């Protein structure tokens, strides 16, 4: 079953900033912790086979109950100083506060990120402004859903610029049988997802990118293999351009792991292919 959200799913960013390094085989843990007043710690932990270079974040949230105000603070990776604060509203509910700063002393600087989610009868409202980051900034995030219709939209509205960068388009539907995913960029850019399942324990995806400019397609097709909620294989292949496969798996106590592969142009076998494990423990105290 969708235990979560589809109607934010239809749409959402990555925030994959540019970044370089050298060596395959990556490895990653994450682990999570709590503290007095009922407190959320994040740890987070990568390493390369290979290359000698380990890397070590910390997330800390100091919370109390929903109604009121929560201080998450720390250090995340790149050596960036972690400084947000959310408050939520009981009596009336409907509204949310959240405020995103980091401050990067190594070489980098301040950014300010305010972000505000309104919930309506069916409709849900994400209003979030960039403040202190040379040029303040005013986007806002529409998305909607219905029992088998699923709505998504987001603009960019620039004050000091005065004009709408890009707008991101997302609609579609879940049917008992297929699903029906479409999305477009204000860029002319058009893009259909679909999921077809084929037997008991099996399921499969097409996806197709279209960019208006030439008569050249980007065709993708997913393999979704679920036999049991102990093991689940995901894996992603392109039209000869990029295929990756991921499989977690979780022993009998309570130890999961996740680990994939990612083979470019199927060619990297001579000697350069990519990998990534990620293991999540649980302290059950």
């Amino acid at each position: 079953m969708a235990v979560p959200p589809t109607y934010a799913d239809l749409g959402k960013s990555a925030r994959d900033v540019f970044t370089k390094g050298y060596g395959f085989g990556l490895i990653k843990l994450d682990l999570k912790t709590k503290s007095e007043n009922g407190l959320e710690f994040t740890s987070s932990g990568s390493a390369n086979t290979e290359t000698t270079k380990v890397t070590g974040s910390l997330e800390t949230k100091y919370r109390w109950t929903e109604y009121g105000l929560t201080f998450t603070e720390k250090w995340n990776t790149d050596n960036t100083l972690g400084t947000e604060i959310t408050v939520e509203d009981q009596l009336a509910r409907g509204l949310k506060l959240t405020f995103d700063s980091s401050f990067s002393p190594n070489t980098g600087k301040k950014n300010a990120k305010i972000k505000t989610g309104y919930k309506r009868e069916h409709i849900n409202l994400g209003c979030d402004m960039d403040f202190d980051i040379a040029g303040p900034s005013i986007r806002g995030a529409l998305v909607l859903g219905y029992e088998g219709w699923l709505a998504g939209y987001q603009m960019n509205f620039e004050t000091a610029k005065s004009r709408v960068t890009q707008s991101n388009f997302a609609v579609g539907y879940k049917t008992d049988e297929f699903q029906l995913h479409t999305n477009v960029n204000d860029g002319t850019e058009f893009g259909g997802s679909i999921y077809q399942k084929v037997n008991k324990k099996l399921e499969t995806a097409v996806n197709l990118a279209w960019t208006a400019g030439n008569s050249n397609t980007r065709f993708g097709i997913a393999a979704k293999y679920q036999i049991d909620p102990d093991a689940c294989f995901s894996a992603k292949v392109n039209n000869s351009s990029l295929i990756g496969l991921g499989y977690t798996q979780t022993l009998k106590p309570g130890i999961k792991l996740t680990l994939s592969a990612l083979l470019d142009g199927k060619n990297v076998n001579a000697g350069g292919h990519k990998l990534g494990l990620g293991l999540e423990f649980q302290a059950l105290e």
